[PDB]
């Protein structure tokens, strides 16, 4: 049975995590994303400008091309990618999947381009959403996991300092006491939770549901919660500079949990002061709107603080305390 532990980094204040890929023997930084399904990489194929200060991947040198596929594909901050595909080995912490699909990327947008954090992103959402046409693929996971020793896979994201990516084994001593599980609702391709309630330092209010999303920075809520988090915060006002909420860096912040399946996941209003604002004197929220779409994102912020496991099995979320 194959197991595996893929170290990840945070980059400044804990932007994004990154983990080095081997893609046919060159390796890259990869940003790995439990909210999409796409493992697409820096190319040889981008204007030579644009593959300035990455790792590149270069097909011609052991891809076998998938004539006529294309991916493309778009995120929630209105970042975007296209181009071809290759099938290649891969290996994520030792554990190598043979033939596993790489969208070599053609284009790329100015977010993109601006990131030299990171030479590609390495989905872990459900292989429903992958974008490959005319035929989807299978994410990494989905590659290897009839291979793992338990079709599943944990993390453990921290505050400026290295995490891991457990691949199919649960290491107990990255948490206190047991994990909770709480069934998964895969039907639109995500890591999709319920919570039952929620309590915002002195304010409670009703559930939500929500999805578990390595790739998103912050815990994006309803407009509604977030101001009720933020009428706590003495002075917090909006700036549109900084991206949202900001407050004077040495405000005692509230606590805010939410209750899933009888477990209190609480993030300590700590873990909720993000950083500087990089505007003025302030420091930005880690509770920020998720402009109105429906639903949670239970980025970073939140994961910062438990330990998840995401189990195919059910499918299923386990969350505990991080030790
Ligand atoms: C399948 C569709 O699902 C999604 O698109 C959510 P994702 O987690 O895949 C995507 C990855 C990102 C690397 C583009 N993350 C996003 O699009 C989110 N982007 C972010 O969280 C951006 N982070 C920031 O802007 C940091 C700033 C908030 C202080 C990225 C630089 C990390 C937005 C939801 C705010
Ligand atoms: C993960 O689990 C596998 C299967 O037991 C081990 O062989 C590997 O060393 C790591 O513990
Ligand atoms: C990254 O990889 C393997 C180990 O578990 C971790 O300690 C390291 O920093």
């Amino acid at each position: 049975a194959a197991s595996g532990v893929a170290t990840n980094t945070p980059t400044a204040n804990d932007e994004e995590y990154i983990t080095p890929v081997t893609i046919g023997g060159t390796t890259l930084n990869l940003n790995f994303d439990t909210g999409s399904a796409d493992l697409w990489v820096f190319s040889t194929e981008l204007p030579a400008s644009q593959q300035s200060g990455h790792s590149v991947y270069n097909p011609s040198a052991t891809g076998k091309e998938l004539s006529g596929y294309t991916w493309s594909i778009s995120y929630g901050d209105g970042s975007s990618a296209s181009g071809n595909v290759f099938t290649d080995s891969v290996t994520v912490g030792g554990v190598t999947a043979h033939g596993q699909a790489v969208q070599a990327a053609q284009q790329i947008s100015a977010q993109f381009q601006q990131d030299t954090n990171n030479d590609g992103l390495l989905g872990l959402a459900f292989s429903s959403i992958n974008t490959v046409q005319p035929q989807s693929q299978t994410t990494f996971f989905d590659t290897v996991k009839s291979s793992l020793a338990q079709p599943l896979f944990a993390v453990a994201l921290k505050h400026q300092q290295p995490g891991v990516y457990d691949f199919g084994f649960i290491d107990s001593s990255k948490y206190t006491g047991s994990l909770t599980y709480t069934g998964v609702d895969n039907s639109q391709g995500f890591w999709s939770f319920n919570v039952d309630s929620y309590t915002a330092g002195s304010q409670s209010g009703d559930g939500f549901s929500g999805i578990a999303d390595t790739g998103t920075t912050l815990l994006l809520l309803d407009d509604s919660v977030v101001s009720q988090y933020y009428s706590q915060v003495s002075g917090a006002q909006q700036d549109s500079n900084a991206g949202g909420y900001v407050f004077d860096c040495s405000t005692n912040l509230p606590d805010f949990s939410v209750s899933i399946s009888g477990y209190t996941a609480t993030v300590p209003g700590s873990l909720i002061n993000y950083g500087p604002s990089g505007d003025g004197s302030t420091c930005l929220g880690g509770i920020q709107s998720n402009s109105g779409i429906g639903f949670s994102i239970f980025g970073d912020i939140f994961l910062k603080s438990q330990y998840v496991v995401f189990d195919s099995d059910g499918p299923q979320l386990g969350f505990a305390p991080q030790a």
